[PDB]
């Protein structure tokens, strides 16, 4: 009854019943449209164990989002290079963004979460007091009206899409409270099952822990919903290796001090305890 | 293996395992966060049979959305009164919209789908050439790049939310093509299982048929994803009546001529064939 079995079974389902589907990157995929999994957050943390997940990257990326950043260079210097390709000179130029500085991902998560509706200029522009701070609004609504069925943070901004180096794979998330517990559902339009998905699950589970902490709630469930759930054709053999491995108990996430605001979390405030994954499995990134 | 069994089983699941959850309307609910169902659209149409669904309302509402309307009065005169309460003088005044004309629902689906990002003024303002026509963009993308994993229409607009008489229950939808078939996934943040959900399923199935028709594709699946899936406490006895009834085969939807553009569909272009539902079950609307 290990929660990780849901992920492994989604992979198996795509390998057995998915359709071949060509893709933007020219790699090719096996694909299923519409999946859902539920990861309990109660006294455990869904950091996958059948391969080592890059937790440092997960944590630094989320802190960077919370700062409102859309500058990959700010994250890269942490040793977290996950957005570097998307902000590179040549990739940017390929999308027509030759005026843009390297690293400028466009009006993606950090900007939409903190400044939705503002006019994007450059990654380093001053957006203070502009647009909707959806992140803080979610927090405030959970505190004042936990029954609210409208507690959403939405990165999908049709007006801004043409400026984004990668339109968000994570279109929106919704929070929910019952019985003292905070849950989160992610709508992921496009899930690279081998590379992005394990990382993304940890990201939103971590966000839920952070928000529960500052709202005085306990973490409940993370519900992961997928649009195009796909396995790149060059991830088939790596995932078949992964599927042979037995899950180990999920770790725990500890928050090491009482933090009052989302902005105040720091890397050293977190400890993953009891994480004993199987070895890293290299999965190439389709660009 | 009837598709309707998924809906009936979601209702049963909420009745048995849902949590009590207070709500905005003061009615109270039994609630589950995170559900998903898949309704085939292949040679049948998921218009529920265990009660008669208001198909005329479904069809007229969708045509009204496609016209870009946010004026409930335009729909009401069709004998489709579903948005009238939300646009009524007293409801509007209760939300602080006393300057607003009756019927003005704010910048909801018709406006977001046709004019995302434009500045909302009144329901009757001229928005020609303003904002993003997401509906037409989806259509064009399906035709030119069916593999695209970004084919989204999003009604959730954080900037505009304060002006909406009801923030969209249908936050976004995504389209997907494989094997000549068009699928659609709805992210429904809040689902009134007794009243709205059966109606909403038919709406998005109908939208998928329309878009498949004009793009030369065959309908595939409608994937229905729910956030707060709930049964109002005063719908429990009506739904228990419904659950006793055997499903009948789903009907077929026929489109009676070749229509070239989404704007050109008319009520008389559609015929539901073979629909033999059990009788209407009155479910009161929580306001
Ligand atoms: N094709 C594709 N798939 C993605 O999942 C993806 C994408 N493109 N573009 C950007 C992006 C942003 N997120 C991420 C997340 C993790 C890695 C990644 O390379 N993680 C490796 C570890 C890297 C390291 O250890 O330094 C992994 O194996 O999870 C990259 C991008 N994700
Ligand atoms: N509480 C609540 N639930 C909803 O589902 C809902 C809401 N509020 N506010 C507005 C709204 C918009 N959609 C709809 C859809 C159908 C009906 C409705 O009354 N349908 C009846 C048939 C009405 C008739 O036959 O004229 C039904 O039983 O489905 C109302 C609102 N839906
Ligand atoms: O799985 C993903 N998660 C992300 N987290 O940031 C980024 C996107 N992705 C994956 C989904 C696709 O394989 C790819 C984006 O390509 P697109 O769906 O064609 O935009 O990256
Ligand atoms: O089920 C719904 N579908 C709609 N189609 O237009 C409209 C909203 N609803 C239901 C969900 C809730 O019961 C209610 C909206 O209340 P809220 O979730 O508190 O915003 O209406």
């Amino acid at each position: 009854r290990h929660g990780e079995l849901q992920y492994l079974r989604q992979v198996e389902h795509i390998l057995r019943c998915g359709f071949k589907k060509e893709d933007r990157t020219g790699t090719g995929t096996l694909s299923v449209f519409g999946m859902q999994a539920r990861y309990s957050l109660r006294d455990e943390f869904p950091l996958l164990t059948t391969k080592r997940v890059f937790w440092k990257g997960v944590l630094e990326e989320l802190l960077w989002f919370i700062k409102g950043s859309t500058n990959a260079k700010e994250l890269s210097s942490k040793g977290v290079r996950i957005w570097d390709a998307n902000g590179s000179r040549d990739f940017l130029d390929s999308l027509g963004f030759s005026a843009r500085q390297e690293g400028d991902l466009g009006p993606v998560y950090g900007f939409q979460w903190r400044h939705f509706g503002a006019e994007y200029k450059d990654m380093d522009s001053d957006y203070s007091g502009q647009g909707v701070d959806q992140l803080q609004k979610v927090i405030d609504t959970i505190k004042t009206n936990p029954d609210d069925r409208r507690i959403i943070m939405c990165a999908w901004n049709p007006k801004d899409l043409p400026l984004m180096a990668l339109p968000p794979c994570h279109a929106l998330c919704q929070f929910y409270v019952v019985n003292g517990e905070l849950s989160c559902q992610l709508y992921q339009r496009s899930g690279d099952m081998g590379l992005g998905v394990p990382f993304n699950i940890a990201s939103y589970a971590l966000l839920t822990y952070m928000i529960a902490h500052i709202t005085g709630l306990q973490p409940g469930d993370f519900v992961h919903t997928l649009g195009d759930a796909h396995i790149y054709l060059n991830h088939i053999e790596p995932l078949k290796i992964q599927l042979q491995r037995e899950p180990r108990p999920f770790p725990k996430l500890k928050i090491l001090r009482k933090v009052e605001t989302i902005d105040d979390f720091k890397v050293e405030d977190f400890q993953i305890e009891g994480y004993n994954p199987h070895p890293t499995i290299k999965m190439e990134m389709a660009v």
